[PDB]
């Protein structure tokens, strides 16, 4: 069973992000969710404070003045602004196929 991986982002608590992707078959996410912190840190935002790998999930933490300086119009929420500035970096991996908007 092939299949993009099945991934949610989900708000940390205030002005944070954290992705779960899937796994049991996923040793793309098994592996890449390990990178990706790093993944994140060498394609940053000015606002990056700190990404940890959650073994299938990425909690993702940064500042929100810098998400600010972004949200776009439509963005309603600060890490929402965020999810885009890592799914570009992100979704080339697999999950462009899906796209958590």
């Amino acid at each position: 069973g092939s299949m993009t991986v099945r991934y949610q982002i989900e708000q940390l608590g205030d002005s944070a992000m954290m992705i779960r992707f899937g796994e049991e078959i996923n040793e793309q996410v098994n592996g890449i969710v390990h990178a990706a912190a790093a993944y994140i840190e060498e394609q940053p935002f000015p606002g990056f404070i700190e990404c940890i790998p959650a073994f299938t999930s990425l909690t993702v933490f940064y500042d929100m003045y810098e998400v600010y300086k972004h949200l776009p119009q439509g963005i309603s929420s600060p890490f929402e602004s965020v999810k885009r500035d890592v799914e570009e970096r992100l979704a080339e991996i697999a999950e462009d196929y899906e796209v958590n908007r």
